């Protein structure tokens, strides 16, 4: 209702980015009367010039969104809120960083011995840089996931559960993690006893 000169009240910050990832840019802004916004890279450059950026303002809320960020992302970015009053600027650096690291099993699979009708866990929790592409085989022979057989995934966990375990399903499971920069592999035994 009376005039006041803009201002963040959550600035932008300079934050690091993996090469792939999407960056996001947000800043809130008041000011009245409310205070027009344009985003900027390395001080001189209308960022909505550039290809593959979404820009969006509502309610004092702007956000810079760069998907499929790479190397020729990184650099200042400004956010200029401005009204008859004064005129206000946040910037921060984007550095996109490529950071690769090969898979590496943080927890291996495990060997177990369990009866016929027990359910079964089989988990890796595995690391890596491109995220690594993590399959599991039961002796050789890549293992389609089911209802049975229930691949999932959850952060950097990967599990197999199977649903209840008979004498069949005995044998040498293993999990490949691939990534572009290095393979790693765990082997384990399972047995199921009978009756």
């Amino acid at each position: 209702m009376a005039t006041q000169a803009p201002t963040f009240t959550q600035p932008l910050q300079s934050v690091v980015v993996l090469e792939g990832s999407t960056a996001t840019f947000e800043a809130h802004i008041s000011g009245f009367p409310v205070p027009e916004v344009s985003w900027f890279r390395d001080g001189q450059v209308k960022l909505e010039r550039l290809p593959g950026v979404q820009i969006s303002f509502s309610d004092g809320r702007a956000k810079l969104t760069i998907p499929a960020v790479t190397k020729a992302n990184s650099g200042r970015y400004s956010l200029k809120a401005t009204n008859g009053s004064g005129q206000a600027t946040s910037t921060a650096e984007l550095l996109v960083k490529a950071e690769t690291a090969p898979p590496n099993f943080v927890q291996r699979l495990q060997s177990m011995t369990v009866r016929q009708g027990s359910q079964v866990r089989l988990q890796v929790r595995v690391t890596g840089i491109p995220t690594p592409v993590v399959k599991f085989y039961r002796d050789g022979a890549e293992i389609q996931s089911s209802l049975d057989f229930q691949i999932s995934q959850e952060g950097d966990l990967y599990s197999l559960l199977i649903a209840e375990a008979y004498p069949e399903d005995s044998g040498t499971y293993s999990v490949n993690a691939t990534n572009s920069v290095g393979r790693a592999t765990s082997t384990a035994e399972l047995l199921v006893q009978g009756e």
